[PDB]
């Protein structure tokens, strides 16, 4: 018979996943099939769509933790069995990220915090203050997936904005802070990056920004370890640096993302599934994933290895970590991602930042109301 694994991580890491699975299979006898879903237009939530109709995989690898709230609530995830996760081997925020309604539903594999990747050919020294940033941006260019909340939240949070109010670990989905005076100021700066700085056009997105950077046309770009391989293949002499402080003198607040692995509740071979998951998420595995893409391991013991401690990716990570905000993992967070398109209207000047902020929050509250039966 066969065990099917769906991976949302591609590139070098995918190859490591396949070799580890092959080795596990030689001992267990089950045939293991790995499918690359990273390019699926349906996105991360495609797992629920498939799992709802009994067409899902047995194991899922490389899923950003925010998505699991939906899967867990709909009963598409098998709870993590006892003895598999030792909460003491990870930072506390990493563990909270995999818990849904108090139950651990997935295993952490890596931790992510977006940073600024720069071309040392154009930008010898990375900017640290907004003043230096404007200087380097006007001179050699800057672009990123500007209307994607995952990335621009760094600015929003920097101005005091927030998605759901955090009350000592408990999120209040009724207290949204995306239309506070601070957020509006953030949206204005986002608008300015196009209308006055002219660093980007209302049309610029992640695809264009990445292509431009790989062609050596722009000096800075906001990204993550998922682009490490493509950058090295383009032989760009790059560096990694945290977001600069914003014009209000505050530090930007990027999201902290935890990449996870989990088991489908419908899978008939759950004992074997978890054994496989343990192999794909072990300390040895995490060392392999770090090798090429520089993916930061979730396990604290591997983070302490000298190879990791000395990498540019880890240095930026450690300097931004205390300012990073873990993405909410509750079901309502999906309503946020889906109402996100409004940001493009604000950036394009179709609506003012004031009104756009209001429309954004209203579309989120509506989407949330839609959820729940
Ligand atoms: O853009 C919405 C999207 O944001 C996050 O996805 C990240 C992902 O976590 C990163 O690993 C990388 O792939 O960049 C993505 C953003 O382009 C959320 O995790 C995801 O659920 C959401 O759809």
């Amino acid at each position: 018979q066969t065990i099917t694994v769906w991976s949302w991580q591609t590139g070098p890491e995918l190859q490591d996943v396949k070799q580890i699975a092959a080795q596990w299979a030689k001992a267990h006898g089950d045939k293991v099939i790995v499918v690359d879903q990273s390019s699926n237009p349906k996105g991360f939530q495609f797992y629920a769509t498939a799992a709802r109709t009994g067409k899902g995989p047995d194991v899922v690898f490389g899923m950003p933790h925010d998505n699991n709230g939906v899967f867990a609530e709909e009963g598409l995830m098998a709870p993590v069995p006892s003895g598999v996760l030792n909460t003491g081997l990870y930072a506390p925020n990493t563990i909270d990220a995999i818990k849904v309604n108090g139950t651990m539903y997935s295993v952490p594999v890596s931790v992510q915090v977006a940073a600024i990747y720069y071309n040392k050919k154009l930008v010898p020294q990375p900017p640290q203050t907004w003043a230096e940033f404007v200087k380097d941006a006007n001179a050699h260019g800057f672009m990123y997936d500007q209307a994607n909340l995952y990335f621009d939240y760094a600015i929003i949070g920097g101005y005091g904005g927030y998605v759901f109010k955090d009350n000592n670990g408990t999120l209040d989905p009724n207290n949204i802070g995306l239309d506070t005076p601070g957020a509006v100021q953030a949206y204005t700066l986002m608008r300015d990056m196009v209308s006055k700085y002219h660093w980007m056009t209302p049309s610029t997105n992640g695809s264009i920004a990445k292509a431009e950077f790989l062609a050596g046309k722009i000096g800075m770009y906001v990204s993550g370890p998922w682009d490490t391989a493509d950058i090295e293949k383009a032989k760009i002499d790059f560096g990694v640096t945290p977001w600069p402080t914003l014009p209000n003198g505050k530090h930007a607040t990027p999201f902290l993302g935890v990449i996870t692995a989990f088991v489908n509740k419908e899978s008939k071979t759950q004992a074997a599934d978890w054994s496989l998951v343990q192999a794909l998420t072990s300390a040895q595995a995490q060392q392999m994933y770090f090798r090429d893409s520089q993916q930061i391991p979730a396990l604290l013991s591997v983070q302490r290895s000298s190879a990791v401690q000395s990498s540019p990716t880890f240095k930026a990570f450690v300097e931004q970590l205390r300012y990073a905000v873990p993405m909410p993992n509750i079901p309502q967070m999906q309503a946020v991602w889906q109402a996100m398109s409004i940001l493009q209207n604000i950036i394009a000047g179709k609506v003012s930042p004031e009104q756009g902020a209001k429309d954004f929050v209203q579309n989120i509250q509506k989407g949330i109301m839609a959820q729940g039966s």
